[PDB]
């Protein structure tokens, strides 16, 4: 978020020592940071509630009347980005049998995340294992078999055609012998979301009942990424969202809008590609950083 950070932190600096700032000073910084929140690709909604809030909150705290209004708007422009980020840190209850479904494109990040995220469970305690879920590309579950490998988890591939019934069945029966307590599904990915496999996939969750299905979305793709988390919602059922690549994420209007476009909240993100690249998503924390403190 380079650029959002660099530009806030200065519209914010452009009232330091300033003294008592009247109500022209401010329209001058609010549309700044309007501008910023735009060329981010945050969302259009996002970018006037975002404002507003600001403007609110600001009077609320008498900017006008204050004798350091840099540190009110900083204040505001804090919680506004806590708030648009998604509040306080939020993570998947974890049960004594956990079925986890992770889904999204291919490219997404979602096969790196899903064995990031074995061994982040793992390193908390977690009997992790992960499924490599693709009935029809044998090269995508072997991808998932190395990087399973690699973590130090097992993984568990389906066979080419392979039933749902049947995955269920070999999935649990491997669970039980392995005392598995935490089962990671990476469904199917493909460049662009695929009708029959998105019934394949409902179905998959029909029959296996995940008590998570996290949406696996690449942080650099813009305002374009949560487009696609409805279909998948629509079509499966998401419980909450997986940001990758932020490490790699100019702009950032993906991370800053999902909350509002798909109403789900971030339990991780994809920080490095190194493997403990996968963190729990800490929306104070990256607000805190966007504003430098
Ligand atoms: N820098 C960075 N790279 C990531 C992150 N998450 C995934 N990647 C990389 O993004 C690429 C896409 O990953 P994935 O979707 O799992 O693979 P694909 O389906 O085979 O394209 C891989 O090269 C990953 O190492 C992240 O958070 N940061």
């Amino acid at each position: 978020f380079q650029q959002l950070s660099a530009r806030l932190q200065e519209a914010i600096g452009r009232l330091r020592g300033r003294g008592r700032i009247t109500e022209e000073d401010l329209k001058a910084t609010l549309r700044e940071i309007r501008r910023a929140l735009m060329d981010a690709d945050v969302n259009l909604e996002v970018t006037r509630d975002f404002v507003e809030r600001v403007r609110e909150e600001a009077l609320g705290k008498q900017v006008l009347e204050s004798l350091t209004p840099a540190e009110v708007i900083l204040a505001t422009v804090y919680e506004a980005l806590k708030e648009a980020l998604g509040g306080e840190a939020r993570l998947p209850v974890l049960k004594d049998r956990n079925l986890w479904f992770l889904v999204g494109l291919q490219g997404s990040g979602k096969t790196t995340t899903a064995a990031k995220l074995a061994l982040y469970y793992k390193g908390k305690g977690r009997r992790p294992l992960l499924v490599a879920a693709d009935t029809q590309r044998p090269a995508a579950r072997e991808q998932l078999r190395l990087l399973g490998e690699k973590v130090g988890v097992p993984v568990l591939e389906v066979m080419d055609g392979e039933s749902p019934e049947s995955i269920r069945r070999r999935v649990e029966e491997k669970a039980r012998l392995e005392a598995r307590d935490l089962i990671l599904v990476d469904t199917a990915g493909r460049l662009q979301i695929d009708e029959p496999l998105m019934g394949e996939l409902a179905r998959l969750k029909e029959v296996l009942g995940p008590d998570e299905v996290l949406l696996v979305l690449d942080a650099m793709t813009g305002q374009e990424a949560l487009s696609v988390a409805r279909a998948f919602d629509e079509k499966v059922g998401v419980t909450g969202l997986v940001l990758t690549k932020l490490d790699g994420d100019a702009r950032g209007g993906a991370a800053l809008s999902a909350r509002h476009v798909t109403g789900k909240p971030i339990y991780f993100a994809g920080v490095s590609e190194k493997p403990e690249g996968l963190e729990p998503f800490y929306p104070e924390r990256l607000a805190g950083r966007i504003l430098g403190m």
